[PDB]
């Protein structure tokens, strides 16, 4: 589990956006596994703007941050699981690090501010959501 809170926004994966969000939707994209809800409080984190490859992200089954690597955001095949079928994700970039389900929504960020969330993960593999294309969540 886990959010980006930026401004009067909440970023979650998709796939575990509660009625709550749902009923404040913002945005969503089933291809990049990310939804944004609107809220009340303002929050502290910022986004990264910038092309880093090099980031910490945090790693909930293991209590601890991680640096890390990882590929350009792009479009790569994952594997079915209960909440999508075997499908093309849009916006990925993958790293070598560990992950687990429920896992998803750490945050990898670099000197520049929040990158993305996790997303994908299985044998030694790590997934995030890019989030740096969304310019309008410094705004409005
Ligand atoms: C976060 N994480 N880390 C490892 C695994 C994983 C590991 C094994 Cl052994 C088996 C399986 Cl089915 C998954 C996962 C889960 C995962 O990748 N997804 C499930 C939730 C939706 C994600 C999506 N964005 O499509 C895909
Ligand atoms: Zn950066």
């Amino acid at each position: 589990s886990g959010a980006i809170y930026v401004g009067n926004y909440r970023v979650v994966n998709r796939h575990l956006a509660t009625h709550n969000d749902w009923a404040n939707l913002v945005w969503e994209d089933s291809s990049r596994d990310l939804l944004v809800s609107s809220t009340t409080a303002q929050g502290c984190d910022t986004i990264a703007r910038c092309d880093c490859q090099t980031g910490v992200y945090y790693c909930s089954s293991r209590r601890k941050h991680y640096p890390v690597s990882f590929s350009k955001p792009s479009l790569i095949f994952v594997e079915a699981s209960e909440y999508y079928p075997a499908r093309y994700q849009s916006h990925l970039m993958l790293a070598v690090g560990h992950s687990e389900p429920g896992d998803c929504g750490g945050i990898l960020r670099c000197q520049h501010g929040v990158v993305g969330i996790v997303s994908t993960g299985g044998n030694g593999l790590v997934g995030f959501a890019d989030v740096r294309d969304l310019l309008w969540l410094d705004e409005e």
